[PDB]
C-alpha cells in the first residue's frame, strides 16, 4: 500500500556523469562508451548567447579545447561533432560503467526520472512529466545543464531528456539525446515563452485508478459519459482531450478494478465540478497528472483492496 | 528555480542490496563489509509470526538454514546472530562495493531516501519523513522488507531505516540498522495502530520559506507573533510544538528572505485559522510538512 512519486534507482546513470569545460563554461556531460554527450552551448561565451552560430563557434575549437573530467580523472578528447543542439565528444577511454542503454524521444504526458547534477556530480533524483506544452517542471539551478532524464524499465536505461534552459515562468526546457528540442524552443537567450499548459487527462484517470487499487472509492458516482461529452466538459477546465488511444491504454487498470473507463471519466467530471469537499486522494488535495497508466501498474499491487 | 521532492542519488546503496532466504521466506538484505543485515522475521514461516519466540526460532537455526544471493552469485553464510529485530549474517566475501557508511538513528521530522527493493533488486527511490507518530508514508508491497532508508553526506551513506511492516492504515513501520523499532511497534502478525499523527511545524515553515524563495508571497502579512502564542494555535490544530531550536535552525532562511521566523509563524497561524482561500502554495492545496530546513537549503543551493 501507499503511493509516492517514485524515481528509478539512479546508480546506472550516476556512473555516466562527467564535467565538460570549454573556456570558462562548465556543464555536465553524459559518458556512454567512448562518447561524451553535452549541450552544444558549452562552446558559448557571454557575447554569443542571443544569436550564436554554433557551426562557426565550433570550427574554431580543437579537441584539446575540451576539458572532460570523470571524478578526478581527465579524459582525453580525440574527436568531436555537433548533432542538432548536442555536442558529441569522442574520448580515448570507453566508460567501464556504461550500462545497457537506448535513446528514446518521448511524447507529452510521459514521465521520467531526472538526475540533477552540478559539476559532473549527482545532487538528487526526482520524477517529472513532459507537459503538453513541452516543458518540464523541474528543480534546476545554474550549472545543471547537461543533467539527464531517463527510465529504467527492465534493466535497460532509456535516456529521453537532456537539460538546456529555464524559461521566464520558472519551468524547464531541453532536448532528446539526439539534440532535438522538445517543443518550439531554441538554445538562444532570445525572448521565449512556454505556451498555455493543460492537465494530462489520461494521467489523472490513471491516478484515480491507483486510488481505487489502494482502497478508496469515495469519489465514484452512479453515472457514465460518452467520450464526446467527457471531452466537452473537461476542456472547459483546461484538460487535454482524451482519445480512444488513452481509453485503450487504461484497459488493464479498468479490468483490475472493475470500473469502466467512461465510468471513471464520469467520476472525474464530478470531481472537477465539486472539488474534494475537505477530502484527499492518495494524500493530495488537487488532481495529480504526473503518473501515467504504466507508472501506476509499475508501483501498485496487482490485487485491488476491495 | 523550481522546487521538487528530491531523493539522494541511490547508486551507493544499490550496490549493497542482496536477497536473503530462510526456508520459504525471501526478503531483502543489506551487504556491508562481510555482513548481511535483514529483518529477523526472515526465520519465521507464515504460521510462526502470530506470536514468535525469536530466541527459540534462532537457536533452532544454523548457518546452513540461510541462503544469500548477490545478483547471480551465492554468498556462503559463515556466521549468524541477532541484534534486536535484525538478523546479522556473516558471509565469506566482503562486499567490494561497500561505501563509506555509518548507522544513524533519526528523530521525528527528519527525512530520508528509501530504496524500495524486491527479491534483492532495487525497484525505485522516493523521499519520506519519519512522522511524529514514528510511521512513514511509504510505498511498499509484499516482498519489500529489508528495503532501506538513508541520507548521504560527502561520500558517507548514513543508513537510518530498514523496512519491516505495513499498519492497517497503509502507513509503514521499521527499525534503525541496529534493529530498534521507530515507534511503539513489534514484529508480529497483529494489527497495530499508530498514534494520532501530527504535523511537523518546523518543516511546514521551511517549505513556506522555499515558497517565498520561488516567488509565492500571497500568504505573507504585516503581523508577528511570539513562541507561546504560536504554540497555543499549533496545539489546537495538531501541529507539533515549535521550539527555540527550530527557530535557530530556520535562521538562515529567515535572513535570506527578510521574513523573521516569528513573522513566518504569523503567516502559518493565519493559514491554519483561515485556510488558503482557493489559492495554492508551490503547486499544493495542503501545507507540506516533509521538507526539512536542510532539504530546502540543499535544494535551493
Ligand atoms: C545551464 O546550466 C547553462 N549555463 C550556461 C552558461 C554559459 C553558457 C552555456 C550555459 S548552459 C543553464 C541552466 C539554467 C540556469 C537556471 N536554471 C536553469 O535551468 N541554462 C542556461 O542558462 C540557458 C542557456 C542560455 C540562456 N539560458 C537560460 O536558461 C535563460 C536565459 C534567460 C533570460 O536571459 C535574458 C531571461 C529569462 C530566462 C532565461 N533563461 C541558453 C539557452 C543557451
Ligand atoms: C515484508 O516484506 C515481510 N514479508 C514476510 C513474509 C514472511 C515472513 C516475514 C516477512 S517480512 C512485509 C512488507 C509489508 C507487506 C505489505 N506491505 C508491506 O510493507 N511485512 C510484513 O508482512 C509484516 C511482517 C509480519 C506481518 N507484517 C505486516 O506488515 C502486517 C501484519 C498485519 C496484520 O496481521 C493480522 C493485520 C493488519 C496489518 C498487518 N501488517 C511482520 C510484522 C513480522
Amino acid at each position: 500500500s501507499g503511493f509516492r512519486k517514485m524515481a528509478f534507482p539512479s546508480g546506472k546513470v550516476e556512473g555516466c556523469m562527467v564535467q565538460v569545460t570549454c573556456g570558462t563554461t562548465t556543464l555536465n556531460g553524459l559518458w556512454l562508451d567512448d562518447v561524451v554527450y553535452c549541450p552544444r552551448h558549452v562552446i558559448c561565451t557571454s557575447e554569443d548567447m542571443l544569436n550564436p552560430n554554433y557551426e562557426d563557434l565550433l570550427i574554431r575549437k580543437s579537441n584539446h579545447n575540451f576539458l572532460v573530467q570523470a571524478g578526478n580523472v581527465q579524459l582525453r578528447v580525440i574527436g568531436h561533432s555537433m548533432q542538432n543542439c548536442v555536442l558529441k565528444l569522442k574520448v580515448d577511454t570507453a566508460n567501464p560503467k556504461t550500462p545497457k542503454y537506448k535513446f528514446v524521444r518521448i511524447q507529452p504526458g510521459q514521465t521520467f526520472s531526472v538526475l540533477a547534477c552540478y559539476n559532473g556530480s549527482p545532487s538528487g533524483v526526482y520524477q517529472c512529466a513532459m507537459r503538453p506544452n513541452f516543458t518540464i517542471k523541474g528543480s534546476f539551478l545554474n550549472g545543471s545543464c547537461g543533467s539527464v532524464g531517463f527510465n529504467i524499465d527492465y534493466d535497460c536505461v532509456s535516456f529521453c531528456y537532456m537539460h538546456h534552459m529555464e524559461l521566464p515562468t520558472g519551468v524547464h526546457a531541453g532536448t532528446d539525446l539526439e539534440g532535438n528540442f522538445y517543443g518550439p524552443f531554441v538554445d538562444r537567450q532570445t525572448a521565449q515563452a512556454a505556451g498555455t499548459d493543460t492537465t494530462i487527462t489520461v494521467n489523472v484517470l490513471a491516478w484515480l485508478y491507483a486510488a481505487v487499487i489502494n482502497g478508496d472509492r469515495w469519489f465514484l458516482n452512479r453515472f457514465t459519459t460518452t467520450l464526446n461529452d467527457f471531452n466537452l466538459v473537461a476542456m472547459k477546465y483546461n484538460y487535454e482531450p482524451l482519445t480512444q488511444d488513452h481509453v485503450d491504454i487504461l484497459g488493464p487498470l479498468s479490468a483490475q478494478t472493475g470500473i469502466a473507463v467512461l465510468d471513471m471519466c464520469a467520476s472525474l467530471k464530478e470531481l472537477l465540478q465539486n472539488g474534494m469537499n475537505g477530502r484527499t486522494i492518495l494524500g493530495s488535495a488537487l488532481l495529480e497528472d504526473e503518473f501515467t497508466p504504466f507508472d501506476v501498474v509499475r508501483q501498485c499491487s496487482g490485487v485491488t483492496f476491495q
